[PDB]
């Protein structure tokens, strides 16, 4: 029965194990008539069953938090709301605004009742460290943490890019719930380290990016090309000659997915979903592009799925050899 929930320590009820993203949702700082399809999108995600939002400060510095807990006014829900902090904007707007990290403990605390605010709550369920500051020591900053939990404005805390190591310390501090890396079919580093390392200390997994910026969607062809502002005019994947050895890969998962009469972007997430204690975070601009998360649930791939995905990676996108030499 549970292949489509999972338990937060110290979050009572189960969470789906699809999660709505909300970079889209209030994505950019100035708002206006389309914060309406936002609402109706997070409506349309609590609609299919999921229960976790995940949610950042710096999304619309301020604004897809607002978003979040206007959407959470209006509709009956039992919705539970993951946020972040450490990211410090100054700026006037989208242009000249300043981001870098900042996770000193009045920074903190500002920032979850900030949080508290936008959310329209007086407890967040999830708080997470966006990206480690490198000039304050984890342990000043899991300190914090764990006293605004002693206070009962957190329930459960959680890290982002985080190393084992700096995990540790702050494991030593707080107790650890969650932990959000990037992971997906083409991007599987963090099965070294950060996969087991949740597994150990029994935390659950919020894995962002489950469909590598658009490539596991389906939707990409061999004439997909990007503007000069688009990241992924830069990104090697997106280019030739490696963009085909990934089309490749997609159109034998493409068949893969069609035996189970599933789209390639719910075998793909799904697969997210069944490397361990996983919750995918899904992301939507409008709300049609929510129903397919109804796919990703009711079913999880067979050993032979797993391997079939791995022969296929190895066929199409071998990992490139080390310059220095080995036996």
């Amino acid at each position: 029965m549970a292949s489509d929930t999972i338990r937060i320590p110290g979050i009572d009820t189960p969470l789906s194990r699809v999660a709505l993203g909300t970079w889209a949702i209030g994505g950019w700082m100035w708002g206006g008539p389309d914060d309406d399809n936002g609402v109706r999108t997070i409506h349309a995600a609590l609609d299919e069953g999921i229960n976790l939002i995940d949610t950042a400060p710096v999304y619309g510095f301020g604004h897809s938090e607002e978003i979040v807990g206007r959407a959470l006014a209006e509709k009956p829900n039992k919705a539970h709301v993951a946020t972040k902090l450490g990211l410090h904007w100054v700026g006037e707007d989208e242009k000249n605004m300043k981001v870098f990290r900042d996770s000193r403990p009045a920074r903190i605390r500002k920032e979850v009742e900030d949080s508290l605010r936008r959310l329209r709550v007086e407890t967040i369920d999830l708080e997470q460290i966006h990206w480690p500051d490198d000039k304050t020591p984890i342990d000043e900053s899991a300190r914090e943490l764990q006293k605004l939990h002693q206070d009962g404005k957190i329930r459960a805390l959680g890290v982002s890019n985080f190393s084992p190591e700096q995990m540790d310390i702050f494991r030593e501090v707080a107790p650890l719930a969650t932990i959000q890396p990037p992971l997906n079919l083409f991007e599987r580093t963090i099965e070294k380290d950060i996969l087991p390392y949740a597994e150990k200390h029994n935390a659950v997994v919020l894995a962002y990016g489950a469909l590598c910026r658009g490539l596991l969607t389906g939707k990409m062809n061999r004439d997909t090309t990007f503007p000069k502002d688009d990241l992924r005019s830069n990104d090697p994947k997106f280019q030739k000659p490696n963009f085909e050895k990934y089309l490749a890969a997609m159109d034998e998962f493409e068949k893969l997915a069609e035996k189970r009469g599933k789209s390639v972007m719910a075998f793909a997430v799904r697969w997210v979903l069944d490397q361990g204690p996983v919750i995918a975070l899904w992301g939507a601009r409008k709300p049609g592009q929510v129903s397919g998360v109804k796919d990703v649930f009711g079913w999880s791939l067979t050993d032979e799925e797993k391997k079939a995905v791995d022969d296929i990676l190895a066929r199409h996108v071998p990992n490139p050899i080390d310059p220095t030499f080995m036996a």
